[PDB]
């Protein structure tokens, strides 16, 4: 059942409401939002990407 990803080949967005459930990027760093998560992501070039969602 487990599928751990997600579809943010469209951020970064300019800004945000922080909502707060976080994740961990693979770059030991939690998230506040899917927004410092997938802002994360586009600056990576694909490398960071998600570890799991929820804190760490």
């Amino acid at each position: 059942l487990a599928a751990v990803s997600v579809d943010c080949s469209e951020y970064p967005k300019p800004a945000c409401t922080l909502e707060y459930r976080p994740l961990c990027g693979s770059d030991n760093k939690t998230y506040g939002n899917k927004c410092n998560f997938c802002n994360a992501v586009v600056e990576s070039n694909g490398t960071l990407t998600l570890s799991h969602f929820g804190k760490c």
